[PDB]
């Protein structure tokens, strides 16, 4: 339950696009790993470390990035899930925020990361955490051969890791980020690659 | 038999512009503002200018831009939200004596208009208001939200409805007159009922 | 197609404030006053001021306070009663010629506002009225009874709705002009229909 | 995800009856003022909502003390620059998610106005409506902070006597770990306005 309205996908681009092209239905059935969507927490990290930050688009997917070479545009939401590898004796919390597609850049403290629509997940949670990546925008559709500003997913260390370690290693907790297109991801126009 | 009457004197006609109706299926949120900010004309952050008797007709006295920056209340709220879309309502006061003769014109220049140099002949071809310098009651105008995008980001480089004010006729006084007689002018503004921010962020 | 009109010129909007409706279950009595005191604007005990051509913009010309002390009739009645609660209605006249150019602003400053120093930029952010110095017909304002307590005691140290008047633009005359040309101003006031005293005591 | 913790931080009864918020201050204010409705949705961290509990702390150590007002919210502290007045209750979470080896208990009290500030011994903090909570509770302990008062509203001039919220360390923090390490629990504090929070009068920021 994150406080955001649903945002229209292909329902807004359709009157203006010339085609609206579907994706293989076997692509929505798999979670693939996002580039740079990996991190690790060591008990040496102080709260406030940006563990990752990555933007919405077709570059979050090995298949979508390859298919965007034929098409002119794209609209749609994505669907990301987060896996963490930690046992039952760890302690520490991570906040995942949904940064609007502006609000450019700076140092984000923990007092500020909780002011976005966010999910505050612990570190000893078993099941992968699901959340959406919404396509907030000011234009009707985006262009595949032009990287413009889109909504970003940001990860922050909210409460620091408190665990043990025999003598080695420092027992880092690893974290990975997987994604797949939501129901209303679409391309726009068939062009030659 | 149909009648003469001369008095019309105001009321630029407008066609209503869609506010968050266009933006809703695309913005993540659409945030209302306090309903009493719509009730008061308060002075812009940059709402000061003066007309000296030595200005030639055609010189642009001031030029604002439709945004959340023409209102002290909206400029304080805009720190939290990442966007805005809506209309404004502007009101200008001119403090002139009963011996200063002149007229200014206030026009609504669209976005994407070639940002060149406007003459006195072209200024009167936009939706405008003519107001002399002697008048006592403030005049006011609507500032609509003509735009090609759904909503605006709070980064003032983007083009929007500008508000230009030129000197239509030269400011001459029949008396000998000291040249240190500038005519003061102030700008005030409040959001029309179709204004709202977009997305909650930290300030 | 929707219309331009420029003329609004007055009428600060108000939300009605509860008079003795809040106070009744706590005051021992609630005393009406003569119904004809509501009919006449009469001059305050401290309703005199003047604007000299040598004052800079921002200087506070006068500052009254919502109470039974802005009315000669109420100030005579207040000797018998120990309290009051209600709204007022103020009317200011400015005796200016047709050659003096300037504008004053009249704002309604709430209680518990930090009693510092108000600029010309912050004065226009309270519910206000702009009035030039040449105008002939008197302007009037409502003075509401914003308060944290149920009723007020007739001991003027307590904070209530103040009424500030600043010089928005500097008073300049196009003619050479004698500096002994102060512009006179008077204040008048009468209780709005929601005023009444509280408890009968000896005068 | 081990469940040998104490997730028993369910809604407890605090001996206090509901309190009027903006309903009383409506006919004495001067205008209609409502605040954004998305502010009421998410819990965000207070401007002073971080603390820590070290095992070198003795029972009686005040972890935090804060008065009810707009200073408990980054969104409300920014809006409170334009207004002179506020009424209403607020809701606070308490994120004490210590390790599976710690031990200890804090007690959050609800101190009324006009109580003498300062010492507030540990024998006299259970005399108030209190919540006694462990340091291992997973789910964030929610609890209301109400606007008990004797005026119609509070000015945004912090000198008003408002209801406080004291967090004593009732018992000392200990660790049962097999060797050399005593974990320090880092507590956070989130808050959001209740359904009856409202500001009073518009003034320049």
């Amino acid at each position: 339950a994150v406080p955001i309205q649903p945002v229209a996908g292909a329902a807004l681009a359709a009157p203006a696009a010339g085609q609206i092209n579907q994706i293989d239905p076997w692509i929505f059935q798999n979670f693939v790993q996002c580039p740079l969507g990996e991190f690790s927490i060591s008990p040496r990290n102080t709260p406030g470390e940006i563990l990752f930050d990555l933007a919405l688009g077709p570059g979050l997917n090995p298949y979508l990035a390859h298919l965007s070479a034929m098409y002119t545009g794209w609209v749609g939401n994505m669907e990301v899930q987060l896996v963490l590898a930690g046992n039952a004796f760890t302690a520490g919390k991570v906040v995942v925020a949904l940064v609007p597609p502006y609000f450019p850049k700076g140092s984000l403290t923990t007092a500020q990361i909780t002011c976005f629509p966010h999910v505050m997940c612990d570190v000893r949670t078993l099941e992968p955490i699901q959340l959406p990546l919404l396509d907030v925008r000011r234009v009707l559709w985006h262009a595949t051969q032009d990287q413009e500003e889109s909504m970003r997913l940001v990860c922050m260390l909210y409460t620091p890791l408190r665990t043990n370690s025999p003598g080695d290693e420092s027992f880092v907790v690893s974290g990975r980020l997987l994604s797949k297109p939501a129901a209303d991801f679409n391309f726009v126009y068939l062009t030659p690659p």
